[PDB]
């Protein structure tokens, strides 16, 4: 209904409530937001993407995100897609990226977890799943998400990049593959390290806008932008954050149950009989989220200062929730 329209006024804002748009769009947050983002950024016009075609692709793609998986469903793709769209508008990165690179980043966030089964890369590897076998144990899930996302474009009624040149399609394919592969947690510590080297030698301009040399520097900041967007839950308002926690602990605990049935060794954060939902977030923020966002904030200061404050407040609420 028109309640949806009210919520899409916050499209360019960090405050968007993606759960709300899910509720007013026949449970299709990803389609919705992607359409809203491409209209807002004039991407359909710039790349001559038929409107009809874009909807069908997005619906098909959203259909491959398993609705019966607690966290890694279409809601999350929509959320990362929207956050990426906001982080892309940050003052420090103004006019830094071409419209092909902007298209690549959002498109990447939208397919970045498509067909997620609800278990980790590690689980699939230790159970010899067809997927681990297929991908030789290296970034199993992410390689797959990319495989599905691009398999869906091998059709006339679904190929949105039909009016991109040979070079434009390849130049985007290359960037998208890189962004989604960077969302693999095992690559997190090395990613944060290369982001720290970027900040060390950061060169802005007179207007406080970063000067990026070539592809190597632009794709590096995009990889980290999508990665931050993936780890953005604890920077959102407390109401939205606690709900995400509930959803990721649901998915994790079901993987813990699945592991217990098969007789494997049950991980600590996946065990519903000893894990503290509250200590899980404190630690998640101290060693993973804050170090990353503290570095990103340094890269674009003071644009991400409001987020950094929200993250400490969110962290402290979770800390006081523990006795
Ligand atoms: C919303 C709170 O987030 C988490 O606790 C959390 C943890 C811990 N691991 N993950 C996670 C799960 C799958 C892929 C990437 C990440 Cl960061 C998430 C989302
Ligand atoms: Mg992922
Ligand atoms: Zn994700």
């Amino acid at each position: 209904e028109d309640h949806l329209a009210k919520e899409l006024e916050d499209l360019n804002k960090w405050g968007l409530n993606i759960f709300n748009v899910a509720g007013y769009s026949h449970n299709r947050p990803l389609t919705c937001i992607m359409y809203a983002i491409f209209q807002e950024r004039d991407l359909l016009k710039t790349f001559r993407i038929s409107s009809d075609t874009f909807i069908t692709y997005m619906m098909t793609l959203e259909d491959h995100y398993h609705s019966d998986v607690a966290y890694h469903n279409s809601l999350h793709a929509a959320d990362v897609a929207q956050s990426t769209h906001v982080l892309l508008s940050t003052p420090a990165l103004d006019a830094v990226f071409t419209d092909l690179e902007i298209l690549a980043a959002i498109f990447a966030a939208a397919i970045h977890d498509v067909d997620h089964p609800g278990v980790s890369n590690q689980f699939l590897i230790n159970t010899n799943s067809e997927l681990a076998l297929m991908y030789n144990d290296e970034s199993v899930l992410e390689n797959h998400h990319l495989a599905v996302g691009f398999k869906l474009l091998q059709e006339e009624h679904c190929d949105i990049f039909m009016n991109l040149t040979k070079k434009q399609r390849q130049t985007l394919r290359k960037m998208v593959i890189d962004m989604v592969l960077a969302t693999d947690m095992s690559k997190h510590m090395s990613l944060l390290a290369d982001l720290k080297t970027m900040v060390e030698t950061k060169k802005v301009t007179s207007s406080g806008v970063l000067l990026l040399d070539n592809y190597t520097d632009r794709i590096q900041v995009l990889r980290n932008m999508v990665h931050c967007a993936d780890l953005s839950n604890p920077t959102k308002s407390l109401e939205l954050y606690r709900q995400w926690t509930d959803r990721i602990m649901e998915e994790f605990f079901q993987q813990g149950d699945k592991e217990r049935e098969r007789g494997m060794e049950i991980s600590p954060m996946c065990d519903k009989h000893t894990a503290s939902v509250e200590k899980s977030q404190v630690g998640f923020i101290d060693y993973i989220v804050h170090p990353l966002w503290e570095t990103w904030a340094d890269l674009v200061q003071p644009d991400a200062q409001d987020i950094l404050d929200t993250l400490e407040d969110n962290r402290n609420w979770y800390q006081s929730m523990i006795p």
